[PDB]
């Protein structure tokens, strides 16, 4: 038994709520939120946008630390920092940006990462404004993802279409 709540479950692993990931991050205090990041770590929109203003840019200052040091991650790469006032732990995921010519094959690389962690909150991976088409991430995060994740889609008539065309 785990904190998350109002989920509807998918498959033995995958669950789903339409909810600003933001406000749930806060409200379950999860042990990792999955951020949509870039390879920079540069977090100016979407979930990274919004879950870095609501770290109130530590977790901006904590990235370009990390981006000094290592360099840059790679396309379906990860990293493991700070959870700051969200989470134990946030998991800056690499998906795709399809805007940016990336290979699409790339996504199921990206949800990989989510194997190394028993239980995740996240967002769908390439959606919003990384361009891919969110019916496809989901079915690649239900034929990738094993351990138990906890999926946010931020947009009402994207989750109510999620939900209904899903096999
Ligand atoms: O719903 C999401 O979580 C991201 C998303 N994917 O596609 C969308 C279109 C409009 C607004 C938001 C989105």
């Amino acid at each position: 038994v785990n904190s998350f709540s109002g989920y509807l479950k998918l498959t033995d692993n995958v669950y789903i709520k339409n909810a600003d990931i933001v406000e749930e991050a806060k409200k379950v205090k999860p042990t990792v939120v999955v951020n949509a990041a870039n390879v920079y770590l540069k977090h100016g929109g979407g979930v990274a946008g919004a879950l870095n203003k609501a770290t109130n840019n530590a977790m901006q200052v904590e990235s370009d630390d990390y981006i000094a040091t290592n360099g840059p991650l790679k396309v379906g790469g990860s990293c493991v920092l700070s959870g700051h006032n969200l989470a134990k732990h946030c998991l800056h995921v690499v998906g795709p940006n399809v805007n940016k010519g990336e290979d699409i094959q790339l996504l199921k690389s990206a949800y990989e990462n989510f194997n190394q962690h028993e239980v995740l909150l996240a967002p769908l991976l390439s959606a919003g404004i990384f361009g891919a088409d969110p019916i496809h991430s989901l079915r690649v995060c239900v034929d990738t993802v094993r351990t138990n994740v906890y999926l946010a889609v931020f947009d009402k008539n994207l989750y109510d279409k999620l939900v209904s065309s899903f096999l």
